[PDB]
């Protein structure tokens, strides 16, 4: 009653947008690392059970289709939408690897009108990126992209490792809000700055599980 | 679903914490802004709850911009030593990143911006809390962990303050909280507190909090 509907065919689809390459024309360096992240993202999410794909160095127009892509889907016996943007981020927008986009544009394509099959469903944004307030929405971020977010050459950055573990040893027992709590834990006990931001429209508890 | 974690903010102190509420129904001609009518009904719901709760509750009226944030600031200056927690509810007319004074509007970000950890280290590791009702998306917020945000409408559209009822995202929030505050963990209530708005406007909730938060046990 207080939950969202898990009991659909699949649970849905995770587009994984990993920017590491971008364009010199833009001002921004490879983000050596987010292969890590990303490949563990991958495992995780695959490991709830998203029919997760990663897309690579993606520009601001393969970013926005495919999400417009993805939106135009039929989500009938999707349970809900993941989506996680890997890159370099600045006030509220999102970089492709030939240029930025608006993070609202990427969501816009899921509001409740525009994506019927995902309405009452809760949407789900993960975006890690150092420099559309509708109901079912739920953004997670790495850190506000103006604020510095550690990562570790080799290791990947805080905030993927932390949401890795904590959701791979309970992305089936706790609530969403619990295990991103915990990822801000974690996060912020690392320095001990920069500590993850969570924003919810979402209306229901949200379990990956039953 | 839910149980004894060290997952959960410690509430063994004193007081449970102090609660401001800025309850702004007037506003002077010059800011083109309207009477707030239904607010007081707001703030008499809404202090009764936290009072309720545990909160040591005060309640601000027609305040001026100066006026909030030097009383948001003096807040900040206490001793929060042995409180759980600290809480503030804002209602009062709104504009991206900004909050209406009687007198004018100033930056929602500042206001909060006196409870930061190197600005208040004795609410450091304790959840700060903002409901927001400013009728009329993490920015307007300090990038300080153990701070949430409930934004009463959307932080683009706008919350309807009902004529002689009470808005809706207050009044269903003080409705929870009468039924489970102390039993349900601050997430729970204000994620149903966004159903119960939305069944009627979506409200949105930014957490930077690293704990569980139960306002009792």
């Amino acid at each position: 009653t207080y939950q969202y509907n898990m009991n659909f065919e699949k649970l849905g689809k995770c587009i994984i947008i990993n920017n590491k390459n971008f364009d010199k024309v833009t001002g921004m360096g490879v983000r050596n690392g987010t292969d890590k992240d990303a490949e563990a993202l991958f495992k995780c999410f695959r490991s709830l059970g998203f029919d997760v794909i990663v897309y690579n160095d993606c520009s601001c127009a393969k970013m926005q289709d495919l999400l417009k892509k993805a939106s135009e889907e039929d989500h009938t016996n999707a349970a809900c939408f993941a989506c996680i943007l890997l890159s370099h981020g600045e006030e509220n927008v999102i970089y492709g690897k030939d240029g930025v986009t608006p993070i609202k544009d990427l969501t816009a394509h899921f509001r409740g009108d525009r994506c019927k099959t995902l309405l009452e469903k809760p949407k789900l944004f993960f975006i890690q990126a150092c420099r559309p307030v509708e109901a079912d929405f739920l953004f997670a971020y790495s850190t506000v992209p103006g604020y510095y977010s550690w990562r570790s050459p080799g290791r990947g950055s805080w905030f993927v490792q932390a949401l890795c573990s904590i959701l791979e040893e309970h992305g089936k027992d706790l609530e969403i809000m619990q295990i991103l709590t915990r990822v801000n834990d974690r996060v912020a006990r690392h320095f001990e700055k920069q500590i993850p931001c969570v924003v919810s429209m979402l209306t229901k508890e949200l379990y990956f599980s039953q």
